[PDB]
């Protein structure tokens, strides 16, 4: 078990040393994504959460074709506005119900600290 706190002020720092097995040992739900929204990494928290099989989801297009309920202003516009940036920091409750039960949850969005990628870290609530 990795022990860092969803929304901690250098999370980017702690992530930037972790493989695919180090990110599932987290207790919240992370994803790593290219600037064109493409899928890197994805956890195993992230898969409790929401069904999906991470290793069958990485290199998908997360806004296109794994999670459309997020393609709208309130998620995806924040992102490629943060990626047109090269800076992003926003954290906001959302509701995945794309072929699933409805999950409400927080989503917590920041640039990767090395590169051009971003997190997006996800936790019930
Ligand atoms: C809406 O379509 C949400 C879908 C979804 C969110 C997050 C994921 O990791 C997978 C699917």
């Amino acid at each position: 078990m990795e022990h860092v706190a969803f929304g901690s002020e250098d999370i980017e720092n702690t992530l930037a040393k972790m493989d695919d097995g180090q990110l599932d040992g987290l207790a919240f739900g992370a994803i790593q994504l290219d600037g064109d929204g493409n899928i890197l990494q994805y956890n195993a928290a992230q898969g409790d959460i929401t069904g999906r099989d991470p290793k069958q989801v990485i290199g998908k297009n997360f806004f296109k074709d794994v999670a459309p309920c997020t393609d709208s202003p309130e998620f995806y516009g924040k992102f490629k506005e943060g990626v047109a940036s090269g800076n992003l920091n926003t954290m906001f409750e959302y509701t995945f119900d794309y072929q699933m039960t409805p999950t409400k949850v927080k989503v917590h969005m920041k640039k990767a600290l090395s590169g051009d990628s971003y997190w997006v870290f996800v936790k019930r609530v």
